């Protein structure tokens, strides 16, 4: 019968913040479909001295307004705990209570439907709107839902290098560490393969006890250092509306290759993290020579398995240009995650804007089709830049895609924080 | 006319508070009456470099109510540099943007009323409320105020030592800092006497350009040392209502007793500055022997000013037992504040609870009444402890207030917030 | 045949300390003896996290003499890792590294002589000089000493509540914890007893694994509040020459209430230790209400043994003036050290300056006789004050021995470094 | 007269270091030539709050050998002072202490010879020595000094972009500050030109000041960003023997693009100091809209001075394409230094090894001639990497020196302190 001015899809933290936005909205019919049973956020990555890199003011919706009862310091207080959480004095939220504050306002939401598998989506030219075929999992029913729009805030899939494909029964992603710690603590050596925050905490975790079973720990990455997170605030204001509305040259080259050598902005190790990695090999080292390797610069060429029982990686040292191969029993890819985009978005293909390289070509309102209907939450940092996965650029995103989807401005997006001018501008 | 739910006398921090945490509630009719024009609060100590000593959340509502719209982030967010804040990521808030925080939410709200001096108070026997009578400070105008319930929240004056008295117009009070800075850099020598945050605060401020101008720049205190605050976590967890409710069991005299021991836990001076203070000296010192005197354990037991154009400080230093003569142009008595209740009080002396010492018996309700209807904000040290001028605890008191106010538990009142157990507590 | 113009008994850091000092003097023969076959400083609690809570630069011998090859700088260069130390860029050794570095300066010494048990000391009125009978603990040989001075740097001993004492068998010392971990954390309750750096450090460590055995987790202490150690640098300054001048006033009872409540500046826990075990709590809760207790102002008045198969601690919270009871399977006594004067010090008694308590009644100079010959290292907390156990403060002391062994000033005594004055003073 | 084993020319810390090195190694006659009539290290730029980015172990000695009596700690403890400093418990320097404390190095020492420029050198065949002519700087009197081996400490220059020559007169280099300030203060508007360490110190000083004069106070960069000095110590690791065996075995080219990529690790702002800008950007706009600009991407193409009294900068945005102008009255020039050979080197042109581009082809042993008896220090950037400038390598440095100078390993020289492996290296 009745349709939505908006559906999402997929309720990962980006469609939760959304979400928890659009509910309090005056006459803004929107619902969000996702195909598992409740909010469950990377949960292979959850160690326990685990935070998040960005404050708690990135939540699911204080940068856009601090009054919403789905704020984090609201959660701790109906919790029952805000004074703990007020003596702990700590801007960066554990992992496992942000999944928790998730958990909590997805419960506490109207406009979610969880147990829905969205199959298909097609325009229906007779209607003039969009038509989304679900699968309820828990009762198998066919249902169709109406839409003037989507919004996509489907995840992304963990990714490993090319050449891996062949042993994907033997190493471990970083998504299944935890799972296989044990049977990875058993070997003779580990190696972990990647660069960023994941990689180090992993790392980490595997130096904690480097002592106490047998095994060598080595860490191989491609990146020239293992270089840190840049949380300077100069530098931070970029990640700001000024800095979006400059980036948006439309030069989509400069874009690319701004992306590669930005790296330092979203893909690197918190600084703590790094210095507690050089003082636990200190420590470490107090009591004999530590059995590790630490390479950079090194690209995995191929890789194989022995008879033996060991892997060969082959790596090539892109700086030196050199090549070298290295044996590890164990291997977790840190490789990280690459989205692209799901099967369902097949039906419409036709109606979305594709670029040179067969991705979303994102619009400036994070828009994929030819009329501001389709709209995409991650999945831009193409076209957008290094601010995309940011936990605290999901309130900014959010608010523009209540603007287009609702006419006005619902929340006020503030363009004018940032002591710099970015643009060239004459005097 | 209209008798009122309850009546806020004072509108500090505190009543403040009180005041965005009352607004939205239903069925609650309640107003505030402060003799000054508007909100601004000790601008005599708001230095550009000076913070809070407390983080964000303490501001008007957010330990009671995150969601009001009152809320220093709320506020951020209002200004348009919220993301700013974001940035900055430090939990202390500057002096200087509490004031104009404080000033947009007093700017905000409707149950607010300025320039209203409260002259006298009485309790009318026979409409069974009480009659608050003011003055309009800018055109003289009496009025009458009615109300079943009072909130003090008329806060503490400054106070100097007994012996300086005769000396109010050479010397200044840390409250009066600001307007004489330039009047005290002027001089050959400075003396800033006390222990607190106030005295640590201006004698950096002082030291920071002890080479720009002459002075001679002296910190005289009767504390053993130059204490910190004490910051750490588990100790933090004594700011708590279990602790609250711990301290109000024990004996008067315990009390007291207790109140002069922990000096550390609420009028101490921040760690970080203490050792701001000791760098400065150092990074100063390596110019040139420093003209400065930094004396402890000294109690000012007379003072006396010199045709020279000098005081001349007598002390005695306790821990030694030796007395001592010290001489300065420039004098800061950073001594703090005391509270004794206000002259309107008298009106209704025999309706309050008093207790050994002609202090207000102060109830766990922070009533002084025998009825639950005169609330105190911030006077009752000595029957609840070091936590009561902390900012900290403010969205605690008032929400017991509202809960007594309206029968109601308004906002969520916890009982027991902290991993420690503070009162004796046997197994099973 | 020839008599020593001191010699050292007990080979502490402190003793150790002196003989890094004595031994380039000129025309200083000093021996030092030890029963022990080498340095091994408190290893019951070198767990791997734990470091020191006074800078590198309060080593054997920096604060009297940075020049000297028994730095830690000059340790760290020797076994050529000084620029990883450089790199680590932290003022605070790692207990285990100090242990290290302490046995490196023992083997470069000449004036020490391990596995050497003093049995007696006497003075010889003949020969005008004391008497150091020892017992070689390799071989068996008793040997004499003579010497004209003696400097006692013998180590204190733990101690534990004299109502503890039929039950040393049931619980453990801090000395004993490392060894009875693994048996502890079998138990369903553990409960640490006592305020300090000890206790804390056990607490935290216990806490650590309270998810992954059974355990429950108390905290009883005498401190009125888990106080941190006094480190702002104004405070400081009280550790100071200038301070101990003053601190001889002269009043005895003065010192002895000084002491009491000068315990923040001695018997503190590390800021960061409280601060890490309340974040830790707050991790752990996470998961589910904790199972830990901790209690403050109370006092152990009795302990009994329980059929059961329990302590039963009975205790006196003194503000409240209450008495309450609580129970435990395991008991870790972090109460920490005494000292008591050696058994070879009865021979001596007569020449000793003994105080109204029988304790040694100190001298300004370190001296417990009437004649400036028998000095103490440590053990003069009643009467020189809190400054007396601090690693910072040894190549003070050891500098003014030198100055009363040799009557020249060896080491310069820095006599003027602090911006107070502490004493009254006159303008 | 008598020939020395080698001469140092240039006392700066890296030669001053070396001179306290050499001193008590037997059988080493060494001597080290300065221009200058004492030590007295980059004063425009020594601020009272300014440190170094570096901690006290890199001294002059320590990381060689800490048992020198030139140690930082041992300066310390002679002074008197030391414990103040172990209270003080900071790693970094004040500026002014480090160069109080190169001063009474270069004192206690015995083989500086201060007032004699060096003013030509050249190789005898016949004694085989080098010939290093010298001119006392206040009696003018000629002198030569023999040696089989030259060390040339000599120091980079200050360097402005090649359009601003015909304006020296106006602006002023960050090295000159100090004595321009009070000048500078007094304008309507002042510019910081560069992105390194020194532009941001100086930024912040005006910054502080923003407030008390009139001044607009404007930043432009070439740089992308504000970036900070990478201090992550797995990044710390690359200033290591291994990473610099590794950098000096990469293709000319390679080294080359290196030096121009790895910025952030030698050419950066220290991070507490970029936040401390912003922080203080926050704490002045709480009075009102800061006139500040900052802009990033921006090279200087042409500058100009107009009558009206102001320069006209002409800017070029690299990231955009896109050109504009800017106008302000006071111009500080933080563009830094560049090295270039000094004059007297034209005598030996000969027998140096000059690499494609006309600059030294320094070997690893830091020599630039075909027979290891001319070295160099601090002028090896383009073959030895981002670490040549740190003070934390020039013991390194001064230890192989002296090994090559005197044939035995005097001071040990590490192979290896890093935990990483640079190089590719197959396993097994
Ligand atoms: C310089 C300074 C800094 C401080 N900083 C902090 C901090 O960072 N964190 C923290 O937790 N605590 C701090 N404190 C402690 C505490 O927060 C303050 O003392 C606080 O102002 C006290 O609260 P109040 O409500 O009593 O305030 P007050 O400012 O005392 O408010 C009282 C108001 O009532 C009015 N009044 C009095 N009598 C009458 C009458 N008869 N009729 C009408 N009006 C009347 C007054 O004019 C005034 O406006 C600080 C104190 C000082 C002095
Ligand atoms: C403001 C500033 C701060 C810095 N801070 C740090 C820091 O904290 N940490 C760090 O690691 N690095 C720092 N650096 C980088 C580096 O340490 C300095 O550039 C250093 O001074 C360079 O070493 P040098 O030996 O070349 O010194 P210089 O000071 O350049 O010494 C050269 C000397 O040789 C003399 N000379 C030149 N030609 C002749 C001649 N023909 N005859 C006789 N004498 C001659 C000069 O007069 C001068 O006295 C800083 C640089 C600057 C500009």
């Amino acid at each position: 019968n009745t349709i939505y001015d908006f559906i999402g899809i997929g309720i990962g933290p980006f469609n939760l913040g959304l979400a928890c936005l659009s509910e309090p909205v005056e006459g803004l019919n929107g619902v969000f479909l996702d195909q598992n049973p409740g909010f469950d956020w990377h949960t292979g990555m959850m160690l326990e001295s685990a935070h998040l890199q960005t404050p708690f003011m990135a939540d699911l919706v204080t940068l856009a307004d601090p009054t919403s009862p789905y704020s984090l310091l609201n959660f701790m207080k109906q919790k029952g705990k805000l004074y703990s959480f007020y003596i702990r004095e700590d801007f960066f939220l554990m992992r496992k209570e942000y999944n928790q504050y998730c958990q909590w306002a997805a419960e506490r939401l109207g406009n979610l439907r969880w147990n829905t598998r969205v199959e298909y989506v097609s325009y229906d030219d007779n209607l003039q709107c969009y038509r989304v075929r679900s699968t309820d999992t828990v009762s198998g029913k066919q249902q169709e839902w109406l839409a003037h729009r989507l919004v996509l805030g489907t995840g992304p899939s963990a990714w490993s290098p090319a050449c891996s494909q062949p042993y994907r029964e033997r190493f471990v992603h970083s998504s299944e560490y935890l799972l296989n710690k044990e049977k990875l603590q058993k070997k003779r050596s580990i190696t972990v393969l990647g660069s960023g925050q994941s990689a180090a905490e992993i790392y980490y975790d595997l130096l904690t006890d480097i002592d106490r079973f047998g095994y060598q720990l080595n860490w191989i990455t491609r990146a020239p250092r293992f270089y840190p997170l840049e949380y300077t605030k100069l530098t931070l204001e970029m990640t700001s509306p000024e800095w979006i509305d400059y980036f948006h040259s439309l030069p989509a080259a400069k874009r690319d290759e701004l992306n590669a050598s930005q790296k330092n902005l979203y893909k690197g190790i918190n600084s703590s993290l790094i210095n507690a990695i050089y003082d636990l090999l200190y420590v470490k080292q107090l009591d004999g020579k530590l059995d590790v390797n630490l390479f950079t610069h090194s690209e995995l060429t191929d890789m194989r398995w022995l008879a033996e029982g060991e892997f060969e990686l082959k790596l090539h040292q892109q700086e030196q240009d050199r090549a070298y191969s290295r044996r590890t029993e164990g291997l977790v890819m840190a490789t990280g995650y690459h989205y692209q985009p799901p099967a369902f978005v097949e039906g419409i293909q036709q109606r979305i804007q594709w670029d040179e390289k067969d991705r979303y070509d994102v619009q400036r309102n994070y828009s994929i089709d030819r009329h501001n209907q389709v709209f995409v939450q991650n999945a831009e940092l193409h076209t957008h830049g290094f601010v995309t996965p940011d936990l605290g650029m999901a309130c900014y995103r959010n608010s523009v895609l209540l603007r287009e989807i609702t006419g006005r401005e619902v929340y006020p997006v503030e363009r004018q924080i940032a002591f710099q001018t970015f643009p060239a501008q004459s005097e």
